[PDB]
C-alpha cells in the first residue's frame, strides 16, 4: 500500500512543489548562516551584496530548466501550425516546474533583509544629519560603508547607524513583497493565457499529458527489454546456452576468433 | 484497514479544513517571529504594517482559489438554465473551500496585534497629554513613530506609550472579534441562500457530487489505459513483440526508416 | 479488531462528548493563556470582557448545529401529525449533540475567572473605602480601572485591590456553578418531556434510528455505484471497452464529433 | 485473544467501579489544586464551601442516574405482584453503580479536608482567647474570616490561626471517616435486604440478568438488519438493483415522480 | 501460551494473596504520605490516631468477605449433617482469602508506627522528668499534646520529646510484631482444625472444589445460550428471519400489534 | 520454544533456591533499611534486637513448611516399613526445599550486622575504660544505650563508642560464618544420611519421583473433566441440549421444580 | 535456531566456567564493598581476616561438589578393575567443574588485597622504625592495629602507616599470584595423569560420556512416561474413561470404596 502512495504523491505537484520550496528556504538560511561577511570597504562592498542576491537565483533557474529531461527532447525537435502550439504548452508546464526554486530563493533572501543591508549600504541618502557635515567625501565614504560591518563609535554615531539600517530593512521587505505579488500576478495570467491559447479542450488535455509519460516509459521499457533480448541470443551463439536455463546439456569452448568477434556490439 | 480510513478522512471536509487553519496559524506564528521588525520612520511605517496585513491574506486566497481543478475546467466552459445554476454550485464549494485560509490569517494576526500596532502607530490621537503641547508638529511624528520601536526615555514617556500601545491592542482585537462574527454570519446565510435556490432536491444533490467526482477519475483512469494500449501496439508493430510477454519467438530488427516513423507521436 | 472497536466508540455517544469537552478546555486554556490582555481603559473595558466571555460561545453553538448533516435535510423538510413529532424528536437529538460545547467554553472560563475579573471591574461596588472619599469621579474610574490591569501603588491601594479582585473571582465561580446546575437541571427535564411527549415505544426508537442512519448510508452508497456504471457505460460507447477489463480485443478511436458528445454529463 | 478479555472486564463490575472512583480521585485532586481560592469576607464564605463541598456530589449523582440506559426504560414502564420486585431489584442494581462517584467525590473532599476549612472558618468558637475579648463582634468576624485567606499577623495571631485549622482539619477528618463507615454499613444492609426479599432463587438470578442484557444487544441487533433489509429493497425498487451486487445487467434510470416517491420514510 | 499462563496463575492463590499485600502496602504508604497530620489538641488526639488505625482495616475486611460470590449464595441458603460442615469450609475458604488485607494493613500501620506515635501521645507516663513537677495538669496536658505535632522548645525539651518518641515507637513495633505472630498461628492452628473436622479424605477435596467451581461457570454459560435462542426465536416470531442468517427470503413487516406483544419479556 | 525452557527451569531446583535467596536477601536489605530505629532504652534494647533477629526466620521457616502441598498430604496419612521410610524421603526433600528461607535471612541480617549492634549494645564488657569507673550503675546503663542509638559526647567517648561498635561488628560477622558453616556441614550429612538409609537403588528414586508429581497432576486433571461431564449431564437434562453443541433442536423450558432439583449439587 | 545455539552453549564446558568466573569476581566486589569494615582491636583481628579469606572458599567448593547430580550417585556406587577406573573419571571430571569457583574467589581476594591487609596488619615486622622503640608491647600493639581501621596521628605515624600497608599489600598480589601459577600448573598435571591412565583411546571417550549423558536423560524421560501411562490406567479404572479423550459415552460414578481404593500409590 506504500508505493501506491509513494506514486500518487509523485504525480501531485503540489507536494513536490511544497518540498523545493522548503529546501531552498533551509538551504539559504544555513548558507546566510555560515559563509557571509561584509566586507565594509570602500567600493567593493555593492557587488559583494549582488552576488549572493543575484547570482545563486540565476544559477538554480539555470538548473531547473536543464535537469528536465523532457526539455533537451523539445529543443532537439527544434535545434538542428499544431506541434508548435503542443510544444509551446510543453515548454510551458516545464517552466512553471522550474520557476518555482529562484523565485523562492530571492523572496527569502528579500524578506530576511540581511543581504540588502550589506549590499545598498553605501548608497544610503546622507544629507539631514549632523554629523556628516564637516566631512570630506572620501572620508564620508569610509565612516559609511564602517556601519554595517561594525560599530566601534560614540551614542550619536550608533544611533545613526540603527536608523539607516532600519531603513534599508524596510526596503529590502517592501521589494521582497512586492516582487511576491508581481510574481504571482504574472504566473496567474500566464496560466490564464494557457487555458485562452489551448487548442484543446478540457478533456483532451489529460489523455495528451498520460500519453507522452506513458510513452516515455513505455519506449524506454521495451527498448530496454529488446537490448537484453538480442545480447542474450549473441551470447547463446558464443557460449551455447542461454544465460538463465539450468542444467544446460551442451557447452561450447569458445575460439580464439569468437572472443574478436564479439569485440564489436553491432551498434 | 488504513487506506479505508485515509480515503475517509479525505472525503471528511472538516478534517482538511482544520489542517488548513492549523497550517496557517502556525506559519503565520513563525513568520510573525522570525521576520518583523517596525520601520519607525515618519512616513514609511503605515505600509509596513498594512503589507503584513493585506498582502498575505489576498495571495492565499489566489492561491486557494486557482489551486482548485475543477475552478479551471468550470472557468474554461464560461470562458471563450439548469447549467447555470450547476455551475453556480460548484463555484460556492470551490468557494466554501478556498476562503478558509485567508480568513484564518487574517483573524489569528488582528488577535495576536503585534502587526497593527506597528501599522497605526502614527494615528494615534494625542490631544490630551502634558508632553504633546510645546513639541512641533515635525518633531512631536519623530516621537511618535519612537514608541513603537523603542523605548528610550523618562517614566512618563514609558507610561504614555504603553498607554497607546494597550489601546492600539484594544482596538486590533476589537476589529479582529468583528471579522470574526460577521465573515461567519457571512458565511452562514450564503450557505441559506445555496439551499434556498438549488433546484435538486436534498438526495439528488450527493448523487451529483459523487457523479462529478467519479466521473473525473474515471475518465483520467480510462484515457491512460487506452493510450496505454495503442503505445504497445506501435510498440509491437515497431520491435515485433509485447513489452509485457515473455519468451518472444520473433524479434524484428529496426530499420532505419522505422525510427523516423516513430518520431511523431499522432497527436 | 481495531474497526470494529473504532466503530463501537464511534456510535458510543459518551466518547464524543467527552472529547468535545476536553478539546474545547484544552483550547480555552491555551486561548486565555496567549491573547488576553486587560484594555484597562475607562470605557472599553466591560466590551473586552463580555466579547471573550459571549461571542466564542454562541459562535461555537452556531457551529455545532450548522454542521450537522441531517439539521439541513430537515431544515430543507420545512423551508419553502406523526411527520412533526419525528422531527422534533431529530432536532432535539441533534440540540443535544451540539449544545455541549458552548455550554463547557462557558463553564470553564467563569470557573477559571481570570476574564469576569477584567469583565465587571468597573462596577465594583467602592462605598465604604477610606481613600475612595476626596477623589472625584473621573479619577475614581481611572484609579478603579487601574487596578486589574497593574498594581503600582502603596500597600493600601494594594490590599484593597486584592480585596476587589478576590470579591469579583467569587463572584464568578458562583455564577460558573448556577449555570452548571440549571443548565443540568434543564437538559434533565428536557429529556423527561422528549421521553413523555414521544409517540413510539422504547422498541420501536431504536429500530428508527437505526433505520435512519442506514437509510442515509446506504442510499448513497447505491448512488455512487449506479452512477458509476452509467460513467463506465457512456465510456464504453466513447472509446469502445471497459475501464477495468484487459486484452480488450476493439479500439474504437474517437473521432471530432464524440468529444463535444461527452461534453455534457446528461444532468 | 485481546477482545475475550475486553469483555471479561467489561463484565467484572470491580473494574468499573474501581476506574470510577480513580477518576474522581484524580479529577478532585486536579480542581481543587486549580480553581480554588478563599474569599476571605464576612459571610460569603460559607457558601463558597458547601458550593464545592455539596454541589459537585448531587451533580454526578443525578449523572450517573441518568446516564444509564435501562433506568429510562424502567421509568418509562412506570411513567404515565413479581413486575413490581424485578423492577425493584433492576433499580437497586442501577442505584448500586451509580452511587459510587459521588460517595468517593465526598470522602475525598473531606478527607483532604481543604474545603471544610474555608467552608467552616468563620464558625470557630473563640471563647477562651487572650485576644479576642476587647474587639467588637464587626471586627471579630473580620479578623476571624482572615485567617483561612492569609497570614499577615505577629507570633500570637498565627498560633492561634495554626491551633484554628488545625481543630477544623481535625473535624473535617472524623466526619470523612463517618461518612465512610455509615455509607458502607447502609450499603451493606441494603444489599442484604435485597438479597432478603429477591422472590428468585440463587440460580434464576443469573439466568435473568443474562436474559435482560441478551434481549437488549439481539433485539438492537434485529431491529438494524430489518431496517436495512427494507431499505435495501426501496432501493432495488427505485435503482433496479442490489447495492451489494456486481455486474448488475439492468439499471432502471430514476423518473420525477419516484424521487418524490423515496421522500418520506414510511415511518 | 499467554492465556495458558493467565489461568495458571489466576488458580495460583499465592499470586492473588501476593497482590493483594502489596497493593494495601502501596496504598498505606500513599495515604499517609499525603492525608496525615496531628492534631495536637488536648482531647481530639486519641480519636484521630484509632480511626485511622482501626476504621480502615475494619472497612477493608468486611469489602473482602461481601465481595466474594459464593459468601452470598452461602448466606442464601443459609438465610430466611454434610451440609452444614461443607458449608463450614466453604465459608473458611472464603475467609482465608479475606483476611489477608485487614491484617497487612495493620502490621504496616504498626511497623511503620508514625499512626501509633500520635495515637496515644497523651498517655505517656511522664512521673520522673524535671521539667513536669511545677506545671499544672491543664498545661501539663497541652504541652504533652505539643511535642508530636511540633518542637520549638529549648534542647532540654527537645532531648525529653525524642525520648517519648523513641518510647513509642518501640511500643508500636513491638505491638506490629506480637499481632504478626499470633495472626500467623491462629491462621495455623485453623487450618490445622480444618484438616482435622473434613469429613472428605485428602483426593475428594480436590474433586469437590474443581465440581464447584466448574458447576457456577458452567451453569453461567448455558442459562445464557439458551435464553439466546429463546429471544432469537421470539424475533424470528416478530419480523420473520434470523439475526444470524444471510440472503433471507421472507420478511415479515411488524403490525401495531406485535410491538405490544414484545413488551413484556415473560419473566 | 518457551514453555519448553519454562518447565525445564521450574523441575530445576536450584533455579528456585537461588530466587528465594535473591528474593530475601533483598526484602532484608529493604526492611533494614526502611523500618529500624534503635530505641536506645534501659531495658527495651536486647528484645528490640532479638524480635528482628529471630521472629523472622521461624516465621518464614513456618511458611515455607505450610505451603508445600504435599505436606499436608503426608501429614493428613500420619494423623488421626517401607511406606515410613518413603514418608520420611519426602519429607526430607520438603524440608531441603523450605529450609533456604530462614537460613539466608539469619546469614545476611548477621553479615550486615546493624542489627547485632542494637542487640546487644548493653551486654558490653566495660571493665578497663578510664571514663567508666566514677559512675554509678544505673548512669552506666544510661550512656551504655545511648553510644548505638546516637553520639553527642567529646571525642574520647566517640572513641570508645566505635570501638565497642566495632568489636560487636566483628562478633556478629563470626556469628554469622559459624552459623553458615555449621548449617552447610548439617545439611551435607544429612543429605548423606538420607542417601545410606534409601531402601531403594539410584535408579529406582528418579521413578518414584516421577510417579508422584504425575500422579497428583493426572489425577486432579481427571477428576476435572470427570466432574464436567457430569454437570454438563445434569444441564442437559435441565434445559435439553449440550452446552457446546450448536444449532440445537430442541429446547426444553424448565419448570418450576426443576430448579428445586438442581439446587443440590449431589455432593 | 534458538535453541540450537542454546543446547550448543550449554555444552560447551568453555562459557559455563566464564559464567561462574565472572559472578564470583562481582559477587566478590559487592561483597567487599558492602560489608567489610576492620575491627581494629587487639586479638580479634586475624580471625576477621581469615574468615573472610578462607571460609567462602571453602563453602563454594563443597557447594561446586554437592549440587553435582552424577557425584551423588557415584558416591552411592561407592558407599554402602575397569569400574573403579571410570569412576575415577567421572569424579575428575566432576572435580575440573567444582574447582573453577573457589580457585577465583580466592584470586581476586588476594589480588584486590584489601581483605590482607586486615587480616595480617598485626604481624606486621615493626624492628627499625623510631617511634616504635619506647612504647611498651601492649601500647605497642595498641597503636599498630589502629593503623588498617583509621589514621588520626601525625605525618610520620602516617608515613609509616602507608609504608606498612603497601609493603601487606605486596605480599598480597605476591600470594595471589604464585597460586594462580601453582594452580594452574597442578591442574595441567592433573589433565596430563587423566590422559596418561586412562584404559580407553581418544575416540571411545566420547563415545562414553555421550552415552553416560543420554543415557540419564532417556532413563528419566522413559520412566516419566511409563508412569504416566499407569496412572492413566488407573484412573480409566476409577472414573470409567481416558482423561485426553473427547465425547466419552460411559461415565461411572465413584463408590464410596474405590475412593479408599485409590488412596494408596502402589509404591
Amino acid at each position: 500500500t506504500l508505493n501506491n502512495i509513494v506514486s500518487s504523491l509523485q504525480r501531485n505537484g503540489i507536494f513536490i512543489n511544497s518540498l523545493i520550496a522548503a529546501l531552498t528556504i533551509g538551504g539559504q538560511q544555513l548558507f546566510s548562516s555560515s559563509t557571509f561577511s561584509c566586507p565594509c570597504q570602500v567600493g567593493k562592498n555593492f557587488y559583494y551584496g549582488s552576488a549572493f542576491l543575484v547570482i545563486p537565483a540565476l544559477i538554480l533557474l539555470v538548473a531547473g530548466f536543464a535537469l528536465r529531461s523532457q526539455m533537451w527532447t523539445i529543443t532537439g525537435e527544434y535545434c538542428c501550425p499544431l506541434e508548435c502550439k503542443l510544444a509551446c504548452l510543453r515548454f510551458f508546464s516545464i517552466t512553471g516546474r522550474a520557476v518555482i526554486a529562484p523565485l523562492t530563493w530571492l523572496a527569502v533572501t528579500l524578506l530576511t533583509g540581511t543581504y540588502y543591508e550589506c549590499a545598498a549600504s553605501e548608497f544610503a541618502s546622507v544629507d539631514h544629519y549632523p554629523m556628516f557635515d564637516n566631512v570630506s567625501a572620501s572620508k564620508r565614504e569610509e565612516i559609511l560603508a564602517g556601519f554595517p560591518c561594525c560599530r566601534s563609535a560614540p551614542s550619536d554615531v550608533i544611533l545613526v547607524r540603527d536608523e539607516i539600517a532600519l531603513l534599508h530593512r524596510y526596503q529590502s521587505q517592501m521589494l521582497g513583497w512586492i516582487l511576491i505579488t508581481l510574481a504571482t500576478i504574472a504566473a496567474l495570467v500566464s496560466c490564464c493565457v494557457a487555458k485562452c491559447c489551448s487548442p484543446l479542450t478540457s478533456l483532451q488535455h489529460c489523455y495528451w499529458t498520460s500519453h507522452l509519460q506513458n510513452e516515455r516509459e513505455l519506449f524506454e521499457q521495451a527498448a530496454e527489454q529488446h537490448s537484453r533480448l538480442l545480447m542474450m541470443h549473441r551470447i547463446k551463439k558464443l557460449f551455447g546456452f542461454i544465460p538463465g536455463s539450468e542444467d544446460v546439456k551442451h557447452i561450447r569452448i569458445p575460439s580464439c576468433q569468437d572472443w574478436k568477434d564479439i569485440s564489436v556490439p553491432t551498434l
